[PDB]
């Protein structure tokens, strides 16, 4: 790709558009730079020479652009973005101007629940075998600050709305993990819709990798499969991950727990295999691996208690994989609470029985998390306030869960403050 004399817009003054525009003024580019938001977390960090526009987008630029540039944060469907479209100008994202200039495989990995957790694996596989690997895109690393022309081989997480905005994506390995609902505020043809954005990453993929107990990670129309009792890869129960009826690793070896990580194990060691990644320095990855913060974390355990932070279940698979064959010995004081991006979140009721349960509420949603069951449950405005009122009630065998179903930028600047936050107060309570 060459944007030599384009006029070039970006739209998001967050990590992505501000990688976007290092990436076109180091090629030559001077771009243009909008946002919707009035005062967006980047509006400070841009170059002095990059124009911008705040509080709204401006069709004046888009509707003169040679190219756009979209965040994954704006909707295609805005309407200035559609009318836009509809005129024929390009629209592209960040993984699709990284996707152009990338010279080594790429393995890309999307899903509901366990993309950076399988994302990290695979990079600590490439690792564990000398190999010089770049991990980033959703998990937090904006991809074009990857190009490196040593790199051997990209490791990408990617949402669904970078999906939507990428054409140029031939990885060498794709998954989708899991489709459970989420950000149904920016999919109003519902889960079918969000489904058909993350199947993207299947086309032109020289190895797909499906989930053979979830139907909706498989195309609609030859994929390698992981699952618990079935699948190419797959478990054999003590427990063991398997290939084809053959044991390779006891997961006692592993640092990670839970049915949900060893399958997440079986994906990356599939991707692995399909990058062509030495097995056994893949499997002694999976044994190296000690979690991600803010991905169950414990925290604080101290007098008995257990303080969990899982501020990145940030949807209701992922608090039902933080919930499903979870023990505690006595309450679990469960944090639920901030934008619910319009999810149903009645399945999480199913874990919510018994005399052994507090549901402590709050954010944006509050009120619907409450009234999962309400003869268990308080709520507050912020987190804050409900961490003091839990604290007190817990007592030695309890858990303190902060697993909250729901994302953070109501009250937060992303999951991972949220995260921070909660870690500090439960120092502060707990010990
Ligand atoms: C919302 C989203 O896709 N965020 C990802 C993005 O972060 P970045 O800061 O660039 O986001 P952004 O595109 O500026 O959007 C951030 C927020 O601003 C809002 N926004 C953005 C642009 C705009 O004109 N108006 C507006 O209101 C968006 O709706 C969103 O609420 O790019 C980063 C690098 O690739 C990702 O790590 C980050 O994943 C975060 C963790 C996330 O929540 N991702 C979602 C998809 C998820 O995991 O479910
Ligand atoms: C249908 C099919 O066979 N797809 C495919 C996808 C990826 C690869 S590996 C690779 C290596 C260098 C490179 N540079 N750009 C890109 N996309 N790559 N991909 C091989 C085949
Ligand atoms: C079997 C099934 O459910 N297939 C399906 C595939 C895609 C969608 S998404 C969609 C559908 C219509 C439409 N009209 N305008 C827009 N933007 N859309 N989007 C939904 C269902
Ligand atoms: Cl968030």
């Amino acid at each position: 790709a060459d944007y030599q004399g384009k006029n070039v817009v970006i739209i998001g003054l967050g990590l992505t558009g501000l990688s976007c525009v290092d990436f076109f003024l180091a090629r030559g580019v001077t771009p243009r730079v909008m946002d919707t938001r009035m005062t967006p977390p980047g509006l400070d960090k841009l170059p002095e020479a990059v124009e911008r526009h705040t509080g709204s987008l401006n069709d004046e630029w888009l509707m003169a652009a040679d190219l756009i540039v979209a965040s994954p944060g704006i909707a295609l469907a805005h309407p200035s973005l559609s009318a836009a479209a509809d005129a024929g100008i390009e629209i592209v994202g960040d993984i699709e101007l990284f996707c152009r200039e990338a010279q080594a495989p790429i393995v890309a990995i999307t899903g509901s629940n366990g993309k950076s957790t399988v994302t990290t694996l695979v990079g600590e596989m490439a690792k564990a075998a000398g190999v010089n690997v770049g991990v980033g895109g959703n998990i937090g690393l904006p991809a074009l600050m990857l190009l490196d022309d040593e790199c051997e081989l990209y490791v990408l997480e990617l949402s669904s709305f970078q999906l939507e905005t990428t054409s140029s994506l031939q990885a060498v390995a794709a998954t989708i993990l899991n489709v459970t609902e989420d950000h149904m505020d920016r999919y109003p043809f519902g889960l079918q819709q969000y489904r058909a954005a993350k199947l993207r990453i299947y086309e032109n993929a020289k190895v797909c990798v499906v989930n053979a107990d979830d139907a909706l990670t498989m195309p609609i129309r030859r994929c390698v499969s992981f699952g618990v009792n079935m699948g190419d890869y797959h478990l054999n129960h003590e427990t063991w991950l398997r290939v084809k009826g053959e044991k390779v690793l006891n997961v006692k070896e592993m640092k990670l727990s839970g049915q949900h990580n060893y399958t997440n194990a079986l994906a990356a060691l599939a991707l692995a295999d399909a990058a062509g990644l030495p097995r056994a320095s893949s499997l002694k990855a999976l044994t190296t691996f000690t979690g991600l913060p803010h991905r169950f974390e414990v925290v604080l355990e101290h007098n008995g208690v257990r303080w969990i932070n899982d501020s990145k279940a940030t949807n209701v698979g992922s608090t039902e994989a933080a919930l499903n064959g979870l023990h505690v010995d006595g309450t679990l004081h469960l944090l639920l609470g901030g934008d619910g991006k319009s999810a149903d979140f009645s399945p999480l009721a199913r874990y919510l029985n018994g005399d052994n349960v507090r549901l402590y509420c709050f954010g944006r949603d509050g009120a619907q998390l409450a009234a999962l069951r309400p003869e268990v449950a308080e709520q507050t405005e912020t987190m804050e306030q409900a961490m003091r009122l839990l604290a007190p009630r817990v007592q030695p065998g309890d858990m303190v869960l902060l697993s909250p179903a729901c994302a953070s930028l109501d009250q937060f600047k992303n999951f991972e403050q949220r995260g921070n936050e909660f870690a500090r107060l439960a120092k502060e309570l707990g010990g």
